[PDB]
């Protein structure tokens, strides 16, 4: 089992972390959604699956800088959504396919009322998830840990 982006940064067997850039919508307006879609920036892949199944949580999703200070939040993980910042471990995704495929989460954040101005700034930190792999067959318990960071501001009308 092993992760890699859209930019082709790599983490291996084993876990480790990396940094995610993201274009996110210029504007959004208070009481609306930003959304932040993983599931083009984040593929993972099973080594092994004539014997092993992988298990896939977002163990934690937390929020920083301009979002935990500007947002409130939910994030869908394959479809399903929980609070965000999380407040649990989310149900685990199986990974059975060495083909790559999507770690199914999306951000969907909206400016609070005090909110106003630039939300976001450019190059900031705006959520670190932390996905977490175990498996079917040994004792395997890896993190792979990414840091997301927005690529330009996010300006809330007022
Ligand atoms: C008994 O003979 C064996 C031969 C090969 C293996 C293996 C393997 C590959 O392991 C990697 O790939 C597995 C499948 O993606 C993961 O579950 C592991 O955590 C790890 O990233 C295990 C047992």
């Amino acid at each position: 089992f092993a992760c890699k982006t859209a930019n082709g940064t790599a983490i291996p067997i084993g876990g480790g972390s990396a940094n995610v850039y993201v274009n996110l919508a210029p504007v959004v307006n208070v009481g609306q959604n930003l959304v932040v879609d993983l599931s083009t920036q984040i593929f993972c892949h099973n080594d092994y699956p004539e014997t092993i199944t992988d298990y896939v949580t977002l163990q934690r999703g937390s929020a920083y800088g301009g979002v935990l200070s500007n947002f409130s939040g939910t994030v869908k993980y394959s479809g399903s959504s929980y609070p965000f910042p999380t407040t649990s471990e989310t149900p685990r995704v199986v990974y059975n396919s060495r083909t790559d495929k999507p770690w199914p989460v999306a951000l969907y954040l909206t400016p609070v009322s005090s909110a106003g101005g630039v939300a976001i700034k450019a190059g900031s930190l705006i959520a670190v998830l932390i996905l977490r792999q175990t498996n079917n067959y040994n004792s395997d318990d890896f993190q792979f840990v990414w840091n997301i960071y927005a690529n330009n501001d996010v300006v809330v009308p007022t």
